[PDB]
């Protein structure tokens, strides 16, 4: 018998429809893809891909928080871009949220994201305590 | 020593080539991406995205079945679309398979799917018994 | 209880330039970063086209698995990202040469673009043995 619980925080855009912000099953946390949406206005923050990336990571942070975790628990992330040329800029924003023991990752350009977003990020985390390498 | 088992069912399109319909390892189930293909035929069902979506999900339901699971065991799903504008049409179909404790999700438009498919869904499940909070 | 989380690193696989690790072992699951057909010593793509890149990408994944004490039989899920869906056949012929039985679950589709102009990228998930199938 494994425990499964739905993560939900008002500090991140509400999950409207048949999905959850994140699902914690046993020790693993699956987080839905996050866009650069402001939790309050439900709209994408202005500024373009760079600011959208900050918000998307902010949203991920709040979800991790609600699950008793922080960015150090992320083991895998997927960076979806609307334009492969934004790779470098998003990478520099991305590194602002991690110190070391970085997560495994995949990054590429898709044809289009919801709401005309320029970037969407999804991740997988493992609830602590963790005994690093 | 972890137990790994290859899932196979006649109720879903046959894995032709170097892959399996799904792999169950320990208690996590990795299900291969499913298109709206007829199990016996192996051909894309006519009708378009809405029809393909129903078939794809049906195929997933059978895979889960053959693994001793149902839709309540799904913790994460990815919805790949040929057109981001078919999301609502697909979402309406998708919601008919879940009652609560919805899976984490990510949806976006890719450039092209196999066989000119209009939608593809991959999912991750965790074999129960499962106790929610 | 405490879980082990180690960063996999090998000079025999392309260096992870950005803020990510080649792979992350957590408990017994190994999340491997998407691999391009890059030469480990130069960090640049291998000449020859999609087929040559695929071979290199898989050998890159091979070295990463080896450093984690695994081989291709430990892969339970793989995702093949293509720059052109029409290259699926050619990539699949190279792919089948690395797996003999109990193939991993899979998902394959075309994206808009990959880093460095690569023609193929493969990400995978493996589980540390001993595994009983």
């Amino acid at each position: 018998s494994l425990v499964r619980r739905i993560i939900s925080t008002a500090k991140a855009p509400a999950a409207i429809g048949p999905y959850s912000q994140a699902v914690l099953v046993d020790r693993t946390i699956y987080i839905s893809g996050q866009l650069g949406m402001d939790p309050a206005s439900g709209q994408l923050v202005p500024g373009g891909v760079v600011e959208e990336a900050k918000q998307a990571l902010t949203n991920i942070g709040e979800i991790l928080k609600a699950a008793g975790c922080d960015f150090t628990n992320v083991v895998k992330a997927t960076v979806l871009l609307a334009d492969i040329n934004d790779f470098s800029a998003v990478n520099d924003v991305y590194k602002q949220y991690f110190q070391s023991s970085f997560p495994a990752r995949a990054a590429y350009q898709v044809a289009a994201l919801p709401k005309g977003g320029r970037v969407e990020i999804e991740a997988i985390a493992v609830q602590g305590p963790l005994t690093t390498a």
